[PDB]
């Protein structure tokens, strides 16, 4: 029958600012490390950026009237830090009115904000001084913080302190995807240590201000699984430590996996990075964990990510089990789709499919006595998908990026079917 989700949950859908805004050379805004990024040849598909984007920037009321349709209590975005702190030195008070607009728009239509205040738009400057790796990160950010606390504080109940250590750290610095683009597993363990220190002063200073609402932090978080033999048990624990557990353990353990350090010494050298102190601000208590969730590892979306909800079922029981009895938040959850426009329709049959089976594990988890609260779709709008450029689809708005047009997909009539109904009735 129906699956009827608990009275308060919270229903969202998400973005981000590098991702939808565009507007890149208005207002005083500074390069981020994704402008300079994206604007080297060879970096992204196309060589696609986000100078334009969804023109989000300009079009925000519109956009927030088809956020009031679809009937979202919860709009999550993130905070453009190049707005506000465009080159050393330079402070934009300014560089939050849009933010401001935003939120009166939001409010206006009875939704709440969920502010991100880091999805990656790291100012160029400060990459120019060593971004992640260098610990002088760590006070710029909580200078940006202080100020989004100050300019928004009131207005915004829900804040996320940062959006995937994992991919700004690891992906960016070691693997070398993302901006800034580098190849270098010390600047990259580096930078994740930065990354959490940073979170924790951020929730440090969230408490001193006395704000009312709920601060936390985001991981993607990719259970691993084993294909087997005592070998293949040590694989999936290694892959485990690599993704999740680097990040899950000092948040709530207050120390990096015992078991994986020693590899990262062995690839890195020493870090030279933990300072006394740090591993206590980072476990620094929360009022929430996020999570964005997608696939697993060891049939497929078009980004050729295995669908398997199982594994978000078991994940939320771990994070339950294992790690904490907070409040979970799916900040992110979605798929890409090879998506066309026919007869001014777009028809994502494979996208409602997708969601059904996570809402379905998520449902589960509640039934058993899960602490979830909310669910936020990967999102409200196509857009930039980083390396990817434009050719990647996880909208449940379709986006012209030739006329700017929005075209609601059949996935965003039947989220809003599902968010009338307050669960799946298939
Ligand atoms: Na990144």
């Amino acid at each position: 029958g129906k699956r009827q989700f608990p009275d308060d949950f919270i229903w969202g859908a998400a973005t981000a600012s590098y991702q939808i805004e565009g507007a890149a050379n208005e207002g005083g805004r500074g390069p981020s490390i994704w402008d300079t990024f994206s604007k080297t040849p060879g970096k992204v598909l196309l060589g696609h950026t986000g100078d334009v984007a969804c023109d989000h920037f300009h079009r925000y009321e519109s956009d927030v009237k088809l956020m009031a349709d679809l009937g979202i209590k919860s709009y999550r975005f993130s905070l453009a830090w190049p707005r506000v702190m465009p080159e050393k030195g330079r402070y934009l008070e300014s560089g939050f009115d849009f933010y401001k607009r935003l939120i009166e728009q939001l409010h206006k239509h009875g939704i709440t904000p969920a502010a991100t205040i880091y999805h990656w738009d790291l100012p160029q400057w400060i990459e120019d001084e060593g971004g992640w790796s260098n610990r002088a990160v760590v006070d710029y950010y909580k200078e940006f913080a202080e100020q989004a606390f100050k300019a928004l504080g009131d207005d915004v109940p829900f804040w996320i302190t940062h959006n995937e250590p994992w991919c700004a750290s690891l992906l960016s610095y070691g693997i070398g995807e993302h901006a800034p683009g580098l190849k270098d597993w010390r600047r990259a363990y580096r930078a994740a240590h930065h990354i959490l220190l940073s979170h924790g002063e951020a929730v440090k200073l969230y408490r001193e201000l006395g704000l009312k609402g709920q601060i936390g932090i985001t991981l993607n978080l990719t259970p691993a699984y084993p294909a087997s033999s005592p070998e293949d048990i040590a694989a999936q624990q290694r892959q485990d430590a690599f993704s999740n557990r680097w990040f899950l353990d000092p948040i709530f353990k207050g120390e990096y996996p015992a078991d994986f350090m020693p590899r990262v010494e062995r690839f890195c050298g020493d870090l030279n990075v933990i300072q006394p102190g740090d591993m206590e601000t980072i476990s620094v208590p929360q009022d929430f964990l996020g999570i964005n969730f997608y696939t697993r590892s060891v049939p497929v979306t078009d980004m050729g990510w295995e669908i398997y909800p199982d594994a978000l079922y078991d994940l939320l029981h771990r994070l339950k089990n294992e790690y904490t009895d907070l409040p979970i938040y799916i900040t992110e959850n979605g798929a890409a789709n090879a998506d066309a426009i026919v007869n001014g329709e777009v028809e994502d049959t494979p996208r409602i499919d997708y969601v059904r089976q996570h809402l379905d594990a998520a449902h589960r988890f509640i039934q058993e006595g899960g602490n979830l609260k909310g669910y936020y779709l990967w999102s409200l709008m196509d857009n930039f998908e980083w390396a990817f450029g434009y050719t990647k689809r996880f909208g449940i708005i379709y986006v012209d990026y030739e006329t700017q047009v929005r075209t609601p997909k059949a996935s965003f009539h039947w989220y809003r079917q599902v968010i009338e109904n307050n669960g799946l009735t298939d």
